[PDB]
């Protein structure tokens, strides 16, 4: 409601730059118009002329001469129109956000293509956080979010989590050190936002429930903080009945949602998307505008034409197939764990994503066992340390990835590991 | 010298955040190593499978099934090794920078592929600028960098320019506000950098001379600021003997260079590069690791395959053909302005780039004439106002691109302009 409180002096001073009133009155003017006003270079000097791109499970993609020229040219900051229209329509279909037909000053839903979903996150973090500000998340927390929040100098307050994600009473009893009304008052510092990964958390594999999601939201107006919903494994959930998202229940316009194509379409293409209240998305767009300018027009055209040829039908069917492959690799890594981990380790089953989070028994830090002993045996896994704010504390946990290894490779891995644990007890 | 000086407290506090040695320890390991430590998704799930791309002037680009999988997957933060080494070799050939074999902790040239050159420029600014800092540039100046700088709270000090770029005596005169030794003394605030576009400035189309570059460099030493060399038209000089770069005289390690592929190879691809002292490039790479993360691996591969069949000869031969193309467009626009505009506008001939900068004669502000009179006659050009820190100040100036228009379009545009200029006197 008071969007000015979630926007820095730096971000607030952004004015609309580039690629301006040029491809604009000449996008609504007569064909006779002549413009010498734009800042675009001649695309005919570019060496690549056509593209053909083969697709498994939908039809091949062709960039003719005219196309290619457009694929190689600058495009709008927030994305190409056809992919913006497709995504927006996708959110409505998927999340039906209460917010789609609010007035803009009031948090009308807006969306922008970013260069990966982590670019719009970083841009959100940058737009919001002053030095000293308090922010809510749950540990263990993705190491990248930890390393992007660090220099912004916020105080990160840890919210207790378990097999089912943030624990509401922990949120509520953290929050009880303020009155719901100091949110109206800048000086002693109510939390600016809560950040979470609701589905298959990196590194835990844990997801929030729908009952917990509504409690967290309630807490969210109550002390009037924003919810950053960083949701890159939303299309990667093992239950094929997906829980509603913070976006689906966002009646107030306090939720910015990051989606990722990286696990389902392409990591290397750098195309992800940001959903939120219109004037905050504006602040990230003014920033994109002086920065990357926009996501590669080539890679958007590819994805948009893939997506339009699929229908949200072929899209959704594509995700069920990739889901299936990730349950089957989950099955395998779990069976490996039961097989070799023994009353030696405890874990929960992953609900989404690609990570197993295993807590090693009566070993109080796992750096030496992995940095030293496992590597020498040809098996690598990831010490839990870097998934905490104080990463110097000992972690008895390992993250093991199941996205790629064959069941044999898991089997050998968990064999070698189980015995290095016992030779350490 | 002392890199600490041009690094924000927030910038110094970034720590490496890579997609890590999960894919480095697993590159010097025995074939039979197994890692469950990696953060990568399974690329076999991505739907596109091969690519065939045509090149006027060259071998067609192919991404077989394997190369495509690497193209869709996450790659290094600073770019793909083949593109980095090819761009590294390129700077060496073109600029021989003093700095290539200096120790890292000194000036030692380093290089980062970025998502456009403007992304790396945005990050250099953010790296350097505390609110209230002094920075030198020459107005008129690209409005994109004006709009990047402004939310940063630097005080921007205008240095005089003319047909040949910054006037070094104006630069000498402004610096006398300080004595060198105050460089050592952070309050008291000596400029932290001078920024310019040395070839074919957006807007004016002027170009620094070699001998001015040399005097500008000594001023930078004396009062010890960085020089930021924004050089996107480096490759578009109409004088085929190329003026030597600031990088090429950078004995001290004080120059940061942006190069752009946007006008020779592709604007829509979002691939450009940033050259400079390793400790300072280090900071921009770390800020990319929480940001875009890396430039589209796919688009980097397309340029790098191309570039590698061309050799540095087929590259320079390509630049040469685009020069000849933008040069006959300069010609033709010069000819349209002689024809129509003599006696009521003044202009220098553009030394590089794609713009003509024209001073109209008996008119204080050119805003209404264009945005109202000329638009209604179906001709657009761009008023100078937005190329100054104070865009509210009246401007007699028009920027006119010659990248695209055909002579006949230039002739009508100049005819219509002429007539409207004298219906306004």
């Amino acid at each position: 409601m008071n969007y000015a409180r979630f926007i820095t002096a730096a971000s607030a001073a952004r004015n609309p730059s580039p690629i301006r009133t040029m491809t604009d009155i000449l996008s609504r003017g007569p064909k006779s118009m002549i413009s010498l006003a734009g800042g675009l270079p001649n695309p005919n000097m570019f060496p690549f002329k056509t593209a053909v791109i083969t697709v498994e499970n939908g039809k091949t993609i062709q960039f003719g001469e005219e196309m290619m020229k457009r694929a190689l040219q600058y495009s709008p900051s927030a994305g190409i129109p056809e992919l913006l229209s497709w995504l927006k329509q996708l959110q409505i279909k998927l999340h039906n956000p209460p917010t789609i037909h609010y007035p803009p000053s009031q948090g009308q839903m807006d969306l922008c293509v970013t260069s990966g979903s982590q670019q719009g996150l970083c841009k959100v973090f940058e737009m919001i956080i002053n030095p000293g500000d308090n922010v809510l998340l749950d540990e263990p927390a993705y190491s990248g979010t930890l390393q992007s929040l660090h220099p912004l100098g916020c105080n990160i307050i840890n919210v207790a989590s378990d097999e089912s994600g943030i624990v509401p009473d922990s949120l509520r009893d953290i929050l009880s050190r303020w009155k719901p009304e100091d949110a109206k008052n800048p000086q002693k510092n109510t939390p600016k936002f809560l950040y979470t990964v609701p589905n298959g958390n990196n590194p835990t594999g844990n997801s929030l429930t729908s009952e917990r999601k509504k409690e967290i939201y309630e807490l969210a107006r109550k002390y009037d903080f924003l919810i950053i919903e960083d949701d890159p494994y939303y299309f990667l959930q093992f239950n094929k009945f997906r829980v509603p998202t913070f976006l689906s229940m966002d009646v107030d316009g306090r939720v910015i949602r990051a989606d990722s194509f990286s696990k389902i379409i392409s990591s290397g293409l750098r195309i992800g998307f940001l959903t939120g209240p219109k004037p905050l998305i504006e602040r990230v767009i003014l920033h994109i505008q002086v920065s990357t300018l926009h996501p590669s027009t080539f890679n958007q055209l590819m994805i948009s034409q893939l997506l339009h040829e699929w229908g949200e039908e072929g899209f959704m069917a594509h995700v069920d197939r990739v889901i299936d492959f990730y349950s089957n690799q989950k099955d395998a890594i779990l069976a490996a764990a039961d097989k070799w981990l023994t009353g030696l380790a405890e874990w929960h089953v992953p609900a989404a994503g690609m990570f197993l989070w295993i807590k090693v028994k009566g070993i109080n830090d796992v750096k030496e066992l992995i940095e030293e002993k496992a590597v020498k045996m040809g098996v690598l896994m990831l010490p839990g340390n870097a998934f905490y704010v104080d990463s110097s504390a000992p972690s008895p946990y390992l993250r093991a990835s199941f996205s790629s290894a064959s069941p044999e490779q898991m089997d050998v891995a968990f064999q070698v590991l189980a015995q290095l644990i016992k030779e350490s007890l």
